[PDB]
């Protein structure tokens, strides 16, 4: 069965005055392997992954700050805070050139970094990433209420800080195959004070879904057009039906976006990780072995 644990030894960095946790497992030479997650989830999203990875790439799998083991600053946890976080964070391991392992907001950082640093990203593998959704009527409609009741102050606040909706319920409704006691509560410990849900807030305030957040729009919107053109290596994973990424969506990348191979997991909603683990860890390794890496 899927691996429930989360075996890695804790690292630690300060990056603008706060510490950062993330795994740090492989080889010490080569091309580091970046893997970055999403809301609501940490590095142990990619527990399952990495393993698969780690014989022959190092894997990094920083925790967001504010989320995870990462320290919780009062901030506004912005996509902006998140970018400044991630950019310090890359810079303070010294990183040079790596490989992106991206997810959700994760996705929205990875390929932001990799469009203002393209002779840093030597390939990007993907997955129910954040791309621009163009009505309402391109958001799934079994989570389209619920996704703009999120997106205000009064309700949405209520639902995901108040009462954590988005780790008890937008989760498991992220999942197809049914999450475990142990695995909630991996997901439920950055969490259990309502005051550090603040991100778990904030990120679905900032999708960019009908135009709104403009400035995440447009943001969205230039490393798509980057990725339409850059002949950078690209793995984009995608499940039925999806949640950001629907499968005739993915279909459409995979021929349109250069230097791209789709693989199918299966069934899967949003956290594809905790629907087909082994699919998606065997394939990047696979694929990082046919990059000048
Ligand atoms: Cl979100």
């Amino acid at each position: 069965g899927i691996g429930t644990g989360f075996p890695f030894d804790p690292h630690y960095v300060e990056v603008l005055g706060e510490r950062m946790h993330y795994v740090d497992v492989g080889p010490r030479d080569g091309t580091p392997v970046l893997f970055l997650h999403g809301n609501p989830t940490s590095s142990y999203v990619w527990r399952n992954i990495i393993p698969h990875v780690a014989p022959t790439h190092r894997c990094i799998a920083p925790d967001l700050i504010g989320m995870g083991k990462s320290d919780k600053p009062d901030l506004g946890y912005f996509f902006d805070d998140h970018v400044r976080f991630m950019d310090a964070f890359i810079e303070a391991l010294g990183l040079e050139e790596v490989v992106l392992v991206i997810h959700d907001w994760g996705s929205a950082l990875g390929f932001h970094w990799a469009k203002r640093n393209p002779e840093r990203v030597k390939g990007i593998a993907f997955m129910e990433f954040i791309r621009p959704i163009p009505t309402w009527d391109e958001w799934p409609e079994f989570a389209r209420e619920t996704f703009q009741a999120f997106r205000t102050t009064d309700v949405g606040r209520k639902l995901i800080i108040d009462q954590n909706v988005f780790i008890e319920g937008t989760l498991p409704m992220g999942v197809v195959r049914p999450l475990t006691e142990v695995e909630m509560d991996h997901y439920r410990e950055p969490f259990l004070n309502p005051v550090d849900r603040e991100p778990l807030w904030r990120f679905p305030n900032e999708l960019p879904i009908a135009g709104e957040p403009a400035n995440i729009v447009a943001l969205v919107e230039e490393y798509m057009d980057w990725l339409h053109q850059s002949p950078v290596p690209k793995l984009l994973f995608w499940g039925t039906p999806g949640v950001l990424i629907p499968p005739a969506e993915a279909a459409r990348l995979a021929k349109s976006l250069p230097n791209c191979k789709a693989v199918d997991i299966g069934p899967g909603l949003n956290l594809l990780q905790e629907d087909n683990p082994d699919l998606i860890g065997s394939e990047i390794a696979r694929w990082l072995s046919t990059l000048e890496i």
